[PDB]
């Protein structure tokens, strides 16, 4: 009986279908059966713990280490050697894929989180300049306001709040303090005056957001920019897909600039499929075939074209990709070369879930409260983090 590929993942859009289909096609030509699925992580766990895991699952960042440590993941040495993954993947990406020095997951895309989306026609009408610094970001918001535009499109969800916060941390503290703060959980960075400046800046910036925004999805904030009611939105590169879907084109209709002050840094969000230890010979053959094909050109191309992220392979033709994706790629290369390449904490690359929730709680509770003291906020940040660990 032939080997089966059971993948648990959340890629449910039509756009994502075209990529998932090439993956399916090939597995099938290679002699294997394909199965598919779309809280669920609890049920995944009990299945694994009782010896019925799926072949693979969308599991990312530090979470991967937990599943490794429990001994639930398989080691992909053979396929990683056959297909030369250490040569293919940037070192910092490869390391996140490994538990105790062995590949246990396959990376699938690299998002950029630290972008600012601008509507050039709206800026033009307001007489605002596209910002390169936080000072200039505020001058830009003043102009949008004076001209009757929502300066900043923002949604009211804690993950969005912290995507703004972390941008501001990356801007003010730089990539190394960002790293000490959010990867290392370094007390004296978290309570330092520089983090105090990030919170006060967050509060100011809050005053250029729409005050009735509680509970609003990111794309609704994206629509505000796309429809000419706001000038900007602070959001990852997943936002490109609303611009495309509404028929808009880079440069002509919108502009992706690095978040002001963070030029040189790349805050990354890398999605990945974790490969489970299995019991069946033929299912293991299919599992290897999946891990290989997922890292091959065809899938890495299609998947990331129809998603707005970068491919994880170093050897790919970036000409085959869109304008912001080519900028993103040069920016990744620049960052990787030095200190700039940093894991997003809003997007689950920097810390454990519980620690991330602590930061969210602090950040959101602060943004919501216009009396909040930034000196008090840095103390809670640190205290709350220590208590989630």
């Amino acid at each position: 009986n032939p080997g089966t590929v059971d993948v648990l993942h959340w890629w449910t859009s039509g756009g994502e279908a075209k990529a998932v289909e090439t993956l399916k096609q090939q597995i099938q030509k290679d002699g294997f059966i394909w199965k598919d699925n779309a809280a669920a992580m609890t049920v995944l766990k009990t299945r694994a713990i009782s010896g019925n895991p799926p072949s693979a699952a969308q599991i990312k960042g530090p979470d991967i280490q937990e599943w490794g440590a429990l001994g639930l993941l398989t080691e992909l040495d053979d396929v990683a050697a056959a297909n030369k993954w250490d040569d293919l993947l940037p070192r910092q990406v490869a390391d996140i894929m490994k538990y105790d020095g062995h590949y246990v997951a396959v990376p699938v895309n690299i998002h950029r989180v630290n972008w600012l989306w601008i509507n050039p026609q709206v800026f033009d009408k307001a007489g605002a300049k596209v910002p390169t610094t936080l000072d200039e970001l505020f001058a830009a918001a003043d102009k949008l306001k004076a001209a009757g535009f929502i300066p900043l499109a923002h949604g009211g969800q804690p993950w969005q709040d912290s995507t703004v916060f972390e941008d501001l941390v990356l801007s003010i503290l730089g990539p190394k303090g960002y790293h000490a703060a959010f990867v290392d959980l370094d007390e004296k960075t978290l309570t330092g005056p520089q983090m105090t400046e990030a919170f006060a800046t967050l509060k100011r910036l809050g005053t250029y957001m729409d005050p009735n925004r509680a509970g609003r999805d990111w794309n609704i904030a994206a629509a505000e920019v796309i429809n000419g009611k706001a000038g900007m939105q602070i959001m990852g590169d997943w936002a490109k897909s609303e611009w495309s879907a509404a028929g808009k084109v880079a440069g002509k209709d919108y502009q992706c600039v690095a978040f002001p002050g963070t030029q040189g840094s790349f805050a990354y969000n890398i999605d990945s499929l974790a490969m489970f230890k299995l019991k069946d010979a033929n299912d293991i053959k299919a599992q290897n075939d999946l891990a290989k094909v997922a890292l091959e050109p065809e899938f890495q191309t299609v998947f990331n074209q129809n998603k707005g992220s970068l491919p994880v392979r170093q050897d790919m033709d970036m000409s085959k990709f869109d304008a912001c994706t080519q900028k993103s790629a040069a920016d990744f290369k620049e960052a990787a070369k030095g200190d700039g390449l940093q894991p997003s904490m809003a997007h689950n690359m920097a810390t454990t879930l519980a620690v991330q929730g602590a930061i969210f709680d602090v950040v959101t509770n602060f943004l919501n409260d216009p009396q909040a003291e930034p000196a008090t906020a840095v103390k809670q940040l640190n205290a709350a983090i220590k208590a989630a660990r």
